[PDB]
């Protein structure tokens, strides 16, 4: 089966907002916004601009692989934890996410020659208010945790589709002063603008296929194409090879 | 103070099933938004769940 | 691991398989290197009957993943600008990818 | 909403082919590694 | 049984985002990115740059 995710997402904020109080002769106190005079008398009236926008764009595929007989059940799961680095390491922190993927089938065989299967999958993080620096929810996308529970056959060797979601937003607002924020001249600089719009697809896919052949070539000539390229193999040592060949050819 | 706000948000689950057979489909993402500060620090957020 | 083996008629083996291996979930190794130092490896769990043919290799089950992340965080107005403009971005890509199989 | 649609066939084209136009072009494509593809070629074509 | 694992990942981060404010004669006071008067009157503004 393929997981996968597509993610996209943009914002911008810009405009400001004011606030404050005045006062004349000890006589008469005017406030913007709530100021209340019980807390100040000569602290004149400030304002507060916000300038920021970014490019949001994250993607994740990943597939498990699992075989049986027919008409026998069998379960796959996992969660892998993936860290990230913070940055500091005196100043010490950590961040972490958690995937977890389960998936558990019972198929057989058709006349014609296609596969028939029972499909319960899961995948996804536990919900974790967690990340708190801006760019410590950006390092590490989240995928939404989710549930099937289906039967669905399919022609020998080929993909079908088995479920998804996707999603579209905007959002828009115009904050500003009444009177002031029409003006030609500097009208525009009472406004506080934020736009937003996000847009996401997942879909579980499918596929199996027939399988009645050992792996060609050997395993055991696959790991020592690994071991000695990594840098790890461990047969040269004239202190650990006298137990070692008990262990490789029988 | 005066404003003018407006949002559309458009979502469709798909699944397949057999015929006279049950299925499920749920979820529930969780959608984050950057608040102004990253040392002055906070975040809000929001799940969105479907079945 | 484990098994329930029998033998076959033409030589194959057919054996039943749960098996397990990974770390338990632990928040620690707090500082940078410290994660780097020992890998994590998630857990993972098969319920399996499989058969193959004798003395040869078959596999049982696996899982991979790939990744990415881009982002390009800047000021509206003075990021686009040709000559210093670049002094207003934040960018950060992030690019992982990793298999295992049993 | 809803509608539902009938559906017989399999997936045109194959999805073999959707992610590799997806990793090739988000920038994650795994297969150029000399160091990772004596496992992945054990996994992609049987 | 053989069990095999393979990681692979690479990261970069580069970039400056800014806050602070100003002051202009007592009158009026004009912030960048949430920094509040209510604690800083003369503090002008900062940076902060990561690589």
């Amino acid at each position: 089966l393929w997981i996968v995710d597509l993610n996209k997402s943009d914002l911008e904020r810009l405009g400001t907002s004011w606030s404050g109080s005045i006062t004349i002769g000890d006589k008469l106190g005017v406030s913007l916004n709530q100021s209340s005079i019980s807390t100040l008398d000569g602290s004149r009236f400030i304002a507060a601009v916000n300038a920021l926008e970014e490019k949001k764009q994250a993607t994740v595929v990943s597939r498990p692989v699992l075989l049986t007989q027919e008409n026998v059940p069998a379960i796959f799961d996992n969660n892998r934890t993936f860290y990230t680095k913070l940055i500091g390491e005196r100043n010490v922190a950590l961040e972490h996410v958690t995937y977890g993927t389960m998936i558990r089938v019972l198929p057989r065989f058709s006349a014609d020659g296609q596969i028939e299967m029972s499909l319960d999958i899961e995948d996804g993080n536990d919900k974790t208010p967690q990340s708190d620096t801006t760019t410590s929810v950006d390092a590490l996308p989240e995928v939404g945790r989710t549930l099937i529970s289906t039967i669905a056959r399919v022609p020998h060797g080929k993909s079908l589709l088995v479920g998804g979601y996707t999603r579209d937003a905007n959002t828009d607002t115009v904050q500003s002063i009444p009177f002031l924020g029409k003006l030609p001249l500097i009208g525009s600089l009472f406004r506080y603008s934020s736009k937003n719009k996000s847009n996401v697809v997942r879909v579980f896919m499918i596929e199996p296929k027939e399988i009645v052949d050992p792996l060609t070539p050997d395993a055991s000539e696959s790991v020592n194409n690994i071991l000695k390229q990594s840098g790890a193999w461990s047969g040269d040592d004239k202190l650990q090879k006298w137990v070692r060949v008990y262990l490789d050819r029988g």
